[PDB]
């Protein structure tokens, strides 16, 4: 979130775009999304498939912080 607020943005968009399913299915899948000023909505930035919430969040964040590199 440093490099959001820093780059003085609005908090970004966060939601698990694929939890739960046929039980074997507990893997979760989010995409992250950032108000790129010069922009907008950046690409949505899905990351890995993660057998906890919390990793799924920051994993993917940590894709959006490439995407956040080039700016």
């Amino acid at each position: 979130n440093d490099i959001c607020l820093r780059k003085n943005w609005p908090m970004p968009s966060y939601r698990c775009v694929k939890e739960g399913g046929p039980a074997h299915a507990k893997r979760f899948t989010f995409g992250v999304r950032v108000n790129t000023s010069d922009r907008g909505w950046t690409d949505e930035c899905i990351g890995e498939p993660m057998p906890s919430v919390k990793k799924a969040k920051d994993s993917a964040a940590v894709l959006l912080l490439e995407l956040l590199n080039k700016t």
